[PDB]
């Protein structure tokens, strides 16, 4: 029934919508395991299309912060992987089916490595896209491989180094999200209306030839999960991190 998600299939598609409401959409690790619990079904079944949503307000911020505190203050002794997250985010681009993130609100890196790793990306007017962690000394290991291939390694990088969100003009100008509008429903119905229309085994095949063709996200992968251990183990990044969640930043 999940603790995170709410499912619901409709003819040959499934919808994914993250009911994380008490912390802000964020991410825990029974969400991943949700979603590819979710995914395998969508795997053999007869659904051609995923689509994730659930943000009024916020499709997704990303990694919750008082979380990589609590468990500071519980007896955390070096940080937890992400190789399930980073995988997952692998099926979206890899399964036997089109996914699709449906965007409104702001969205940090975690909801960024979502979607950005859908093979479609659609929002409104109110989309707007931040990557703050370098104010932490962080930064978005797992996310920026998925970013990268949608916009480029020097978008991702002055986004990155700059720490403001960008708009939904931008986001669309640089390939971050492909179509926006005030209406999304209405334009993601328009999407959903011309995906029907392709077969399941021509979406797997034709999705395994582009894998076939980039291996960039896999290939760094490894650079990630050892990047984001490291940063986080690292003494200072966490005092920076803990001088926060009680007071200033620097």
């Amino acid at each position: 029934t999940y603790q995170t998600i709410k499912v619901r299939f409709q003819a040959s598609v499934c919808y994914i919508t993250f009911h994380r409401p008490e912390a802000n959409n964020t991410i825990n690790d029974t969400l991943i395991e949700e979603c590819l619990q979710v995914l395998n079904q969508c795997e053999t079944s007869t659904v051609t299309v995923v689509v994730l949503e659930g943000l009024p307000e916020v499709f997704c911020f990303g990694a919750d912060f008082q979380e990589i505190y609590q468990e500071m203050k519980r007896g955390r002794k070096q940080a937890s992987s992400q190789e399930p997250l980073y995988d997952l985010w692998m099926k979206l681009q890899t399964g036997p089916y089109v996914t699709i993130s449906h965007v409104r609100g702001k969205v940090n890196a975690g909801g960024l490595g979502f979607v950005s790793a859908t093979d479609i990306a659609i929002a409104d007017q109110t989309a707007s896209f931040s990557l703050s962690e370098l104010l932490f000394g962080l930064y978005p290991a797992c996310v920026l491989p998925f970013l990268i291939r949608r916009i480029g390694r020097q978008k991702a990088h002055y986004m990155t180094l700059m720490t403001k969100p960008i708009s939904v003009q931008e986001a669309s100008e640089w390939g971050l999200i492909d179509a926006f509008d005030a209406e999304s429903d209405v334009l993601l119905r328009k999407h959903l209306l011309r995906l029907r229309r392709l077969n399941k085994k021509g979406i797997a095949h034709y999705k395994q030839f582009m894998s076939s063709l980039d291996h960039q996200v896999s290939r760094a992968k490894a650079t990630a999960l050892t990047a984001n251990q490291d940063m986080f183990s690292d003494p200072q990044n966490q005092m920076g991190i803990i001088r926060y969640v009680e007071t200033g930043q620097f």
